[PDB]
């Protein structure tokens, strides 16, 4: 009844049909990784990055967790962000959000009294929900959960662009871009919420928060 | 100059051609998911459960993080687990961990001096390593590192039955069952390292580490 | 070299002079306590709660940190606040902050390039420091510091009420009041920043941000 | 009911007292602190570093938590651990666990199952346990605690040694050394667990655990 033989089996017929097809398909992989792409997306059983740009073995580093949340205090999501950035010195960060996103109406909807882990977790959707409550407010349900959606991938490409990993990189002219996509789980499709995002000039063009605001506060001070 | 136009062109080209196939393949997932595994595995480029077991949208809910690590007090972690087994209830937890992973060889090389967070992060391969001692010793750098990935993903493993999700899911009757599986980046193919288990008496059997012992300590005072 | 002798000897006498003066100081509390308040304040070495409130062992449950935050999310604080809260039923709790506090200033300061785990750490900082870029741009940095002082205080007040843990003992009607106060290190007082809190009304009057809104934010849509 | 001015009036009175015995006592910490001691310890209510070493204002820098828990993950704990060695410049560090501890016992009675954060959070003291099961098997209830509270205080010391904060001042030549103390509730008394370690020599002659192997295991692969 718990028996893993149909994905073994499957998982057989995968790399057969892949070997087949090409004899290197594999084997050119074996003993390192050079993608261009960290992708961090959601958890959710819908949005499978490889599968979805239709990407080899190779093509894409992953990081994925529920709400597609970027957080500075959060090393899981951090060390996908450093080791990539740092050590293997991919070009491109896609953050992926998608519609129809449990955590975005968990972070809509629940109280915060509710007990658990996820309801703690989602603390971050809850406080990008504050923030943006005028553009909120007297939405329908179904209306606002796509607004939540979309307002979320925007705070999370801004704590991708702001945090020390990003902000370091740049600092020493490496190349690195980061995307805001977001995806429709009935549709398969992905469309570009955030034009790239190439450095400071780009993010103060692109982004609705101020990163130089942020990055360069006490400039302010007198 | 880093345009996402291929990436586009190739998810809508691949939507089209899902659709065409099966014309409800995405609106049969577009309201809801109903996965039956979770899938904890590596960030790694090369390792992409949906497409190496050639599932599709709404199959395998995933977490990926560096070097597979299942931890307690990781809140990223610990709410794919949560909110899989208590909210959507799956059946099925696959723990894959892959040859050739670079968090295993940081952990068993790395100085603990070393600056950033992936040094922070992997902090649980060397507890890993350091039981595991008088199994890697005098292996050569190479044989250690395949022994490594291997011993890790037992660790992770007993991590996932020792969880207080898996533990409360067990105890009040729920179905689920735990999977030790290991992946190939050169073949494309994934051994099964440990065989399913469903509750405290397969531990107690397939477990090198004493679950019964660890849940129940009080029992050996007097 | 680095012998600890002075500090033993200066904890015995300490010791016998508390219990010549009462002979029951420490044996009182030798197999249980019974703290009434919980205390949140900055891990600083000006500031300690236990002596400027004059208090003895078995009276104040204390969390230190850099900067007196407090965040869903870090399970060091939650575990303080669930354990007092839920097993030692503690009444008060104090979320202390101080001036010339050093966390206060990084985070008014610090390029987010910074490296270190502090600079992640005081990310909370930056977070309250832009809701309220309005109350600081164009202060001396002096004037700013303070007010960044104030300000952490009234956030970290509002985590507390807003934290799953305050959230589900106020529902279940357990008495349970939150504080804001400022402690000065050149002076050794403590001044009242912020009136009691004892539920969800007045919270409506003393908080500028909006719990109730936060708590039942689904009751704003349609 | 619920109010301060017991409180406040005692830190009144406490400020007087202090600021007549002598006139400078606050007044020479208010714009700097310059402490020789981190100490990390236990929240418990008992245990209050600055009075229990009759200490004044600017000589201690305090982390506390539930269990005095010590790990590389903790980024509370780390920037109490990396603020002080690396910008304060501290000379020493108290790691203080004391008698009675109720984190110790949860440790060795609560099943994994149990809900809320603080059993996730004492998940480090179970892995202690673990490792020494030998040491705990069919000792008595108290006598099994109170070996758990010394078994802590040790496993501790040896995270701040293995930490990558401490390695690395050690490294550059900075003096640090590490105190490993236990308090007991009922007596007021501290006593020296763990006699100062200064770097590697003194930590391979007093520590049960192999920090030269945890540091460079590499070396012994072939
Ligand atoms: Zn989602
Ligand atoms: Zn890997
Ligand atoms: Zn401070
Ligand atoms: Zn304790």
């Amino acid at each position: 009844t718990a028996d893993l033989s149909p994905l073994l089996e499957a998982n057989r017929k995968w790399a057969d049909e892949c070997a087949a097809k090409d004899s290197t398909y594999f084997s050119k992989v074996a003993g390192s990784q050079a993608p261009e792409y960290l992708y961090i997306g959601c958890a959710d059983s819908r949005v499978s990055p490889a599968q979805l740009f239709n990407m080899a073995p190779g093509e894409v580093f992953v990081q994925r967790n529920v709400g597609n949340l970027v957080s500075n205090k959060d090393l899981n999501c951090m060390s996908c962000l450093e080791y990539t950035v740092d050590h293997l010195k991919i070009k491109h960060i896609l953050v992926c959000g998608h519609y129809n996103c449990g955590a975005c109406k968990a972070g809509l909807v629940w109280h915060p009294k509710t007990a658990g882990v996820t309801n703690l977790w989602i603390s971050d959707v809850r406080e990008v929900r504050d923030k943006n409550a005028a553009k909120l407010h007297g939405l329908s349900a179904d209306d606002a959960w796509d607004k939540m959606v979309e307002l979320n991938v925007e705070a999370q490409v801004f704590n991708v662009c702001a945090s020390p990993i990003v902000q370091a990189a740049w600092a020493r002219g490496q190349p690195l871009s980061v995307h805001g996509i977001v995806y429709t789980p009935g549709t398969g499709l992905v469309k570009e919420l955030i034009k790239p995002i190439t450095g400071m000039e780009d993010a103060g063009a692109l982004l609705r928060a101020d990163l130089k605001q942020h990055c360069f506060f006490s400039e302010s001070l007198a």
